[PDB]
C-alpha cells in the first residue's frame, strides 16, 4: 500500500506516535516520506546484508527476523514481512519500541538527514486529524 500523506499521518495518530517520546507527528510522516516514500512494501538490503522493511524502513539486523541475517537479533518480536502488511501496526508497535532505546529517532538516517531541525510541521498542513 500507497500512503496519501494525510491518510498516514491519521493513521500514526490513531496509533499512539503523535508526541511519542516527544516526537510530534510531522516527524513521523516526514521520517515515512524519507525511508519509503509511504510505501509499506518497500524493501531495501543494507551492506552488512541486512534488509530494511516496510513504511518506516526497519532493519533486520537488530529488530525482525527474515532468516536470512545470521547473527542479528529479533527485538521486535516478528517477522519481517509482518513489517510490509498494508495494515501498518506492526511497524508503529515496533517504530516505538525503537525510538525508546536511547536515541530516539536518529536510528533513521533519512529522519536525521531530512527532517530533524526542519519544519515538520509541514507534513501534517491541511490534514483532518
Ligand atoms: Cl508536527
Ligand atoms: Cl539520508
Ligand atoms: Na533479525
Amino acid at each position: 500500500k500507497v500512503f496519501g500523506r494525510c491518510e498516514l499521518a491519521a493513521a500514526m495518530k490513531r496509533h499512539g506516535l503523535d508526541n511519542y517520546r516527544g516526537y510530534s507527528l510531522g516527524n513521523w510522516v516526514c521520517a515515512a516520506k524519507f525511508e519509503s516514500n509511504f510505501n509499506t512494501q518497500a524493501t531495501n538490503r543494507n551492506t552488512d546484508g541486512s534488509t530494511d522493511y516496510g513504511i518506516l524502513q526497519i532493519n533486520s539486523r537488530w529488530w525482525c527476523n527474515d532468516g536470512r541475517t545470521p547473527g542479528s537479533r529479533n527485538l521486535c518480536n516478528i517477522p519481517c514481512s509482518a513489517l510490509l502488511s498494508s495494515d501498518i501496526t506492526a511497524s508503529v508497535n515496533c517504530a516505538k519500541k525503537i525510538v525508546s532505546d536511547g536515541n530516539g529517532m536518529n536510528a533513521w538516517v533519512a529522519w536525521r538527514n531530512r527532517c530533524k531541525g526542519t519544519d515538520v510541521q509541514a507534513w501534517i498542513r491541511g490534514c483532518r486529524l
